[PDB]
Formats: C-alpha cells, structure tokens, sequence
C-alpha cells in the first residue's frame, strides 16, 4: 500500500497490456484503490515510468561499472549488451526509458562511468557522446524488434539481395546485427581518439 | 474516398492527438464517413501506421540513392540525415516508423541500395548491418529527443555529481544534432576500418 508495492504491480500489468494500457486508471484497479492514494507514491504516469524503469535496470542490467584492468571497449561493449538485455525482460522495457535521465539512484554509477571514460582519454563530451551513441542505438535496435514482433500479430518472389537480407534478419532477434552496429560503434570512437592524439 | 485523401487526414489527425490517441475511429469521424467505409482502406491502427510510414518517407526523406560517383560513406551519412528530417516532420513520426518492414513500393530503392553497398566490397550481411545500424541509432537518437523534450514539465538537483551535472549541461545546449552527428560519423568510421580491415 506503498511506493514500492505500486511498481511491482505496475510491472505486470506492463508486460500484460503494455506501456500503451498502462494508466493511472488501470493500476489503481489491479490494486484497488482510489487514483489520488497512487499518487501519494507514484504521482503520474511519467514518475511511475521513470520509476519502473529505474527498477527494470536495478533488477536485470546485470554489469555497470567496469573491472579492474579493463578496456573501454569491453567496458561499452558490456554495458550496451546489459542494457539490451534488461530492456528485452519487460514489454515495452525501451519505450518505459525513451526520455528518462538518470535518477538520484544511479548517480554514482553515471558519474564512475563518465570518470572513467575521461581516465582512458577521451574528453568529459566525446565520453559522453560515445556512450549517449551506444544508448541510442541500443534503444532503436530494441525498439524496432520488440515493436516488429508486437506488429506480426497483424500483419499478413523476391529480389535476391533484398531476400538475403529478410532471411539475415529473421536469423534471430536482431542480436548479431546489433552486435556488428556496436563494434563499428566502438571501432569508430577508436579511431576518433586516434586521430586526436 | 480516395488514399491521398485518407493520408493528409491521418497525417493531420496525427499531429492532432499524437499516435496513442490516433485511432480508425476517429479517422473515420474526421473523414466523414462511416467505420466499413474507411475499413476497406484502412483495416485497423496498425494497417493506418504502416501507411503512414511509407508517406513520411515517400514526401519527406528527400534522400534515397547515392550520386554516380558518391562514396558509401557519404551515402550512408545522407540517408540517415534524411531519414532523420522525415521523422522529425511529423509528431511522434520516429514511433510511426518502428516495427516496420520495407513495403513492396519500396523494395526497387532497398535493393539498389543493398547491390550499391556489395558494390563498394561490402559483403549482404555487412552492408544490411551497416545500413541498418545507421537506421537503428537515427531512431533511437530522434525518439530520445522527441520524448525527453516532450516530459520537460512533468529544478537541477542540488546532489548532483559535477560531471554528471556538466554532461547534463552538455546534452540540453542543442536538439540533440551535436551528439546525433557524432554518433553517426563514428559508425562510419567503424564500418571504415572493418571494411578496410577485411578488404586487406
Ligand atoms: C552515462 C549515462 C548513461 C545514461 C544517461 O542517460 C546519461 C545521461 O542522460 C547523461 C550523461 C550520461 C549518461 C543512461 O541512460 C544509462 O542507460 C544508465 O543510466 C545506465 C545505468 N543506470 O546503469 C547505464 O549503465 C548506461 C547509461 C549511462
Ligand atoms: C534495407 C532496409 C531499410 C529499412 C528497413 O527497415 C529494413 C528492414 O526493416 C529490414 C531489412 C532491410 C531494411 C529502413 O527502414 C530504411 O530507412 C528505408 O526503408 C529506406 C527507404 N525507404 O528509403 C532507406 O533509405 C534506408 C532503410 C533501408
Ligand atoms: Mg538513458
Ligand atoms: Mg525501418
């Protein structure tokens, strides 16, 4: 009858109507209760979105923060597989985090990882930029297969490259096309710092 | 009724009420015309969004096909740019596209596009990656940008680290181009070294 009480319910009625079907309304129903007693705890559905996607990455973005002794690119290649892999637990998981910034929760791992970047020789800005591409992408790359899945449900003689590429595609859920995308990502910031120096 | 007639007013309607509220329903009410009627055009949401994917483009991403001569560098930095523009057209018009597939009007353009790329000694499957890389990142970049502005009325907090409080200042000086442009220029990059890379 809580904060923490509203997102665990909030979780599963996302994977069951998703984040479309998730209202004020309907949550206050699965838990019956009034709409304005939520909002001593979630106020809209803007903080409850923050909110769970907040809990989405405490629970299932399994790595963070880099290990001892180890590379940028293992640490960007670690973080945007995590990432991925946490916002394909839940329905909807990319949309919840579309225009999110980190809570007072996660900001001492934001600031270690902008520390670190600026440790191996990049600048505060192409730090960031470098993660804020790998986020990108990671959120486009999820969003495009959970929402092509989702439109299946509906949706009902090739040229040949064309048919290669749909049977690349259809290969798997888009794992190896992200993986190729985020190592051209990290060879590129690569090269960029590089060419600085 | 006749398409163009169905696809202004849905384009309308969209900047109206933004894709959750778009509906057949009331596509049908602003079109004058009963639910059957515009069903035999449009079938559903779904059928209404993919038609409205393919317009977007079709009027608004400007660029497609490279120039006799052009680099696939160049290429790929200028779809993406285009393919940005067209997106950013219409509201919410990056989640009009997701989930999509190229349409059959559109498979001619995808496969000059993919042979253009084998081609340059890009391989299908690197080609199709790096292209769809590029579109995935582009998205992801617009649909962070059309949704963090969207919230900004729902105080710096006073707790905030100092370089997270600087890169935060970072990321509100622009629309979001500054860091978009990077991003797509480091793909480039990437995809430079890995074609070099085999193609030595
Ligand atoms: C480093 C940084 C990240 C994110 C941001 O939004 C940032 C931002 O808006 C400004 C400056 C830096 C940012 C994320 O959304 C991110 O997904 C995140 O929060 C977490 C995380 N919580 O573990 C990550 O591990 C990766 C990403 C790091
Ligand atoms: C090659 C390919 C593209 C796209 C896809 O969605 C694909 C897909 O979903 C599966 C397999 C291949 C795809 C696009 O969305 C794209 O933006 C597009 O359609 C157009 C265009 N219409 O001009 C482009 O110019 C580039 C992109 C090509
Ligand atoms: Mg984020
Ligand atoms: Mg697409």
């Amino acid at each position: 009858l809580d904060k923490s009480k509203v997102i665990n319910s909030a979780l599963e009625l996302l994977n069951e109507v998703g984040i479309e079907g998730l209202t004020t309304r309907k949550l206050a129903q699965k838990l019956g209760v009034e709409q304005p007693t939520l909002y001593w705890h979630v106020k809209n559905k803007r903080a409850l979105l923050d909110a769970l996607a907040v809990e989405i990455l405490a629970r299932h973005k399994d790595y963070s923060l880099p290990a001892a002794g180890e590379s940028w690119q293992s640490f960007l290649r670690n973080n945007a597989m995590s990432f991925r892999r946490a916002l394909l637990r839940y329905r909807d998981g990319a949309k919840v985090h579309l225009g999110t910034r980190p809570d007072e929760k996660q900001y001492d791992t934001v600031e270690t990882q902008l520390r670190f970047m600026t440790e191996n020789g990049f600048s505060l800005r192409d730090g960031l930029y470098a993660i804020l591409a790998v986020i990108h992408f990671t959120l486009g790359a999820v969003l495009e297969q959970q929402e092509h899945t989702a439109a299946l449900t509906d949706r009902p003689n090739l040229p040949p490259l064309l048919r290669e590429a749909l049977q690349i595609m259809d290969s798997d859920d888009g794992e190896q096309a992200f993986l190729h995308g985020l190592e051209s990502l990290i060879r590129g910031f690569e090269v960029q710092l590089t060419a600085l120096l």
